[PDB]
């Protein structure tokens, strides 16, 4: 599913991302768009031959199983596959925990590098939230 900022902004709400460790919602909104433009099927391969999953590009190397990354953890429990589902819920509770490992969303190289210290707001404006 490739959602809508607004869209995507309401169900990670929904979900208590708001805020989550001191982040604000536009932050988690900036991370999904430059992480997967808002497309729940997003895979990319890394280097070492790990691989990121869906809105929020959760990595095989340490959060999920893929049965393909040797060596790596599943510390969220799950399936990489379920990173993919229209249903963002696997996602965010996978991504609590990424973000509670103690160096908060600089986890995702794309936040730190294009939203770490924008006006993230502005990925929420016009939402009806
Ligand atoms: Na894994």
């Amino acid at each position: 599913k490739v959602f809508g900022r607004c869209e995507l902004a309401a169900a990670m709400k929904r979900h208590g991302l708001d805020n989550y460790r001191g982040y604000s919602l536009g932050n988690w909104v900036c991370a999904a768009k430059f992480e997967s433009n808002f497309n729940t099927q997003a895979t990319n391969r890394n280097t070492d031959g790990s691989t990121d999953y869906g809105i929020l590009q959760i990595n095989s190397r340490w959060w999920c199983n893929d049965g393909r990354t040797p060596g790596s953890r599943n510390l969220c429990n799950i399936p990489c596959s379920a990173l993919l589902s229209s249903d963002i819920t696997a996602s965010v509770n996978c991504a609590k925990k990424i973000v509670s490992d103690g160096n908060g969303m600089n986890a995702w190289v794309a936040w730190r590098n294009r939203c770490k210290g924008t006006d993230v707001q502005a990925w929420i404006r016009g939402c009806r939230l």
